[PDB]
């Protein structure tokens, strides 16, 4: 269902987590999503033939 | 077979007529027929599309 498409990446997690008994809320890691929009493009070409006899 | 059409109406009589002993030929009435001619007319409209891809 061809539409302008939007592919997304997620960056690498690059935080220190938690050590030992510390719970996750002391260092939550941030998921980051980057995006791009790809709009379609129509293009074509045609060939016209001669008369059937030829 | 939709040809040009021609309807007709019969007009209503007027005119004095004859009185007494006067004979009919002294005032003949006119049986008047009126007609109209309706000629057909062709008319139409159109919508063109963009490329199938669009």
């Amino acid at each position: 269902s061809q539409q302008p498409f939007r592919p997304r990446i997620k960056a690498q997690l690059s935080g220190s987590g938690v050590s030992g008994n510390t719970d996750f809320e002391a260092n939550y890691d941030n998921l980051e999503i980057l995006s791009q929009t790809i709009y379609p493009d129509a293009f074509g070409n045609s060939l016209r033939s001669k008369i059937k006899a030829y």
